[PDB]
C-alpha cells in the first residue's frame, strides 16, 4: 500500500533495532540467559499472539502447502542463530563481525544466481568499504585447540545466514506473501524448531532451574518479546520490498550509530581506530546509496 | 621504438625493481648507510654517464627552457625521497605501505584534475582491494611495536607531507612528457641531471660531513658499492619514466605497490621462516586487486 514500500521498510527496521537494542539493555537487561532457545520460543509466541489478535481485530494466512515450503526457511533461521551462539563462544564480537560482513558479499553474488541481478563495481566498492571498516575495528581492539572450533561454526554460519536470506526472499515473491504473512510464517514455524533445539543443547535440570528462570525471567522474556514485535515484522517487510543483500547491509550499518551512542552518551576509552572504523562504516552506507540510485537510471 | 608501449614497460619495470632489490640485499647487502642522500647523487652520476656515453655511441636532449619546467619534478622527487625516509624513521613498514596504497587513490581522483578522465567504480574497488590488503598485512604482523606520547609523534607528519608529494611528482611528470614529446631517454635523462644538484643541497642540509669520522667509513669498499647499486638502478630509472609515459601516473603506482608482493611471496618460498595465515592472506588480497584493476583498464578501453 501506500507505506508498505520504499526506504519506509529500512527507516521501520532501523528504529525497531533501535528500540529492540535499548530494552535490551536498559529495560530488560542482565539478560546473560541459561536457555536462549527458550527465550526466543517465548518471543515467537508473543509474536504469534500478537499477530491472532489483531486478525481478530480489523490481515494474514494459515495453509499447509506454504508449510511445507516455509519449514526450511524456519529451519534455516533456528540454524543460523545456533550457529552464531556456537562461532561467538570461540569468536571475538570485532572478529565475528568481519566475517558477518564478508556474507553480505556472497549474499550480494548469490542473489545474482537466485534472482539474476549483478553486483555492480560500485555495490563491491561499498561491500569492500564495510569490510575495511570491520577490520579496522577489530585492528582497534584488545593455538590449533582454540583456532578450528570457532572458525568451523562461522563459516557454518556464513553459508546458513545466506541460504536463509536468500530462500525467504524467493518464496515470498513466490508466493506474492505480504508483509503479516512472512511475519506469521517465520514465528509460527519456528515454535517447534525452537523447542527442539533446546532439547538438544540447553540443560532441564528441575529445582536448579525453577529458582533461575522465575516470575522476574518470564516477565522479562515477555518485554523483550513485545521489543521484538517490530523487528520481525520489519526484516521481513526489508528483504521484500529492497533485496536479500539491501536488508543484510541496513542490518550491518545499524550497529555503527548505537555505538556511536556509546562514544557520545558515556564517558568511556576508546582509540581513534574504533572511532575511524565508524565513519569508514557510514562511507560505505553513503556510497552503497548512491549504487542502488545509479542503478535505477543505468536499467 | 615501437615496442615502446603497452605491458611491456610494465614487465619491464617489475623486471628492474626485482634486480634492484636483489642486488642491494644479496650484491650490495649492509647497505645501512650513514649517507644516503650522497649514494643517490652517485646513483644519479652512474645514470648521467650511461647516458653521455650510449648517446655517442648510436637518443635524449640537453635544454634550458625544458631545464626550468623539469626543475620542479626532480625537486618533488628529492623531497619526495626525504619525506619517506623522515616517515619510516618513526613509522612502521607495514603502516608505512597502508598509506602509500592510499595515495593511489589521490594519484588517480588526482588525474582527474589534471587530465580530466574518471574513476571507473571498478579501478576504485581494486585501490580498496589494495588498501585491505596492507591493512591485513599490519593485522597479521608484530614488527609495528618499536621502541608517554613525547616518543612517537611527528610520524604521521612526514608521511602526509610524503603523500603528497609523491602524488604532485607523477602527476606533475606525466603532464611535462605528454606535453614535451620527452619519450623516456630525455625523462631519464632530466631526472638524474637536475637531481644532481638537489641531493647536494639536500645532503648538507641533514646529513653529517665529519672528516676523519667519514673517511674510514667511506672507503673503496662504500665507493665500488654506490656504483654497482648506481648500475643496478639504471634500469628502473628509465622504466619508471617509460611506465608514467605509456600507461598512466595510477598504473605506475599500483605496478609500484603490486611489484612488493611477487618478492614477499618468494620470501615465504624461498626461505625458511616463521609465518601468519594473515600475511599470507594479505598477498593474495593483494593479487585480486591487481586482477580486478587489469580487468577495470580492459573495461574502460571498450567503454571509451
Ligand atoms: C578466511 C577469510 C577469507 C577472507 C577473504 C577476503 C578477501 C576476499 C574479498 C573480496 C572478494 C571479491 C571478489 C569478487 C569481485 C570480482 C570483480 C567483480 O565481480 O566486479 C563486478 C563485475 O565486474 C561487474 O560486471
Ligand atoms: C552441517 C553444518 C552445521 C553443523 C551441524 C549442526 C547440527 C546438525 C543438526 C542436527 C544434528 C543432530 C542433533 C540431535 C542429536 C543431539 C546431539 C547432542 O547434543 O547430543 C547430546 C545428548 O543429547 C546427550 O544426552
Ligand atoms: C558503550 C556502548 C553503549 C551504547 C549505548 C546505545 C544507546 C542507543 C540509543 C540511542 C541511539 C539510537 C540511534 C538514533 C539515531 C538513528 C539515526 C538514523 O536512523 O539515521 C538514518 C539516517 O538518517 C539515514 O540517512
Ligand atoms: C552520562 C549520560 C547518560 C545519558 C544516557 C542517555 C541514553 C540515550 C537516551 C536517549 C537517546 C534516544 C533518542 C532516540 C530518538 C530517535 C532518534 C531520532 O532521530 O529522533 C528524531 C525525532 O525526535 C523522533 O524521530
Ligand atoms: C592505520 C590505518 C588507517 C587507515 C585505514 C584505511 C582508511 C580507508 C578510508 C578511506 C578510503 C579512501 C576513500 C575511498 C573512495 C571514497 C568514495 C569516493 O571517492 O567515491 C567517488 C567515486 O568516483 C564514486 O564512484
Amino acid at each position: 500500500s501506500v507505506a508498505n514500500s520504499g526506504p519506509i521498510s529500512i527507516l521501520s527496521y532501523c528504529g525497531s533495532s533501535i528500540l529492540m537494542t535499548v530494552t535490551n539493555k536498559f529495560v530488560v537487561n542482565l539478560k546473560d540467559f541459561n536457555m536462549n532457545f527458550v527465550m526466543l520460543f517465548v518471543q515467537s509466541l508473543v509474536c504469534t499472539i500478537t499477530l491472532i489478535i489483531l486478525r481478530i481485530l480489523g490481515f494474514r494466512s494459515l495453509n499447509k502447502t506454504d508449510a511445507k515450503n516455509w519449514f526450511p526457511i524456519s529451519f534455516l533461521l533456528v540454524l543460523m542463530i545456533y550457529t552464531s551462539s556456537k562461532a561467538l563462544q570461540y569468536l571475538a564480537v570485532p572478529i565475528y563481525t568481519i566475517f558477518k560482513n564478508l556474507t553480505i558479499i556472497l549474499i550480494a553474488y548469490g542473489e545474482v544466481l537466485f534472482f539474476g541481478g549483478s553486483v555492480t563495481s560500485m555495490e563491491l566498492s561499498s561491500f569492500l568499504l564495510m569490510v575495511l571498516s570491520s577490520v579496522v575495528a577489530t585492528w582497534g581492539d584488545q593455538a590449533v585447540a582454540s583456532f578450528n572450533p570457532g572458525y568451523f561454526w562461522m563459516f557454518t554460519n556464513c553459508i546458513t545466514s545466506a541460504l536463509f536470506v536468500l530462500i525467504m526472499r524467493k518464496r515470498i515473491k513466490l508466493t506474492n506473501f505480504k508483509d503479516f504473512d512472512t511475519m506469521f510464517y517465520n514465528n509460527v514455524l519456528a515454535l517447534p524448531i525452537l523447542l527442539l533445539f533446546s532439547f538438544c543443547v540447553e540443560d532441564w535440570s528441575s529445582v536448579n532451574l525453577t529458582n533461575n528462570f522465575s516470575n522476574d525471567s518470564l516477565t522479562a522474556m515477555i518485554i523483550s518479546g513485545v521489543a521484538s514485535v517490530g523487528i520481525s515484522y520489519c526484516s521481513g517487510w526489508c528483504v521484500r520490498v529492497t533485496s536479500s543483500t539491501t536488508y543484510s547491509m541496513v542490518g550491518a550499518l545499524n550497529k555503527l550509530p548505537i555505538a556511536l551512542s556509546g562514544l557520545i552518551f558515556f564517558d568511556a576509552p576508546r582509540n581513534f581506530l574504533s572511532i575511524l572504523s565508524i565513519f569508514i562504516g557510514f562511507l560505505s552506507g553513503i556510497i552503497y546509496a548512491v549504487a542502488k540510485q545509479k542503478k535505477q537510471q543505468a536499467q
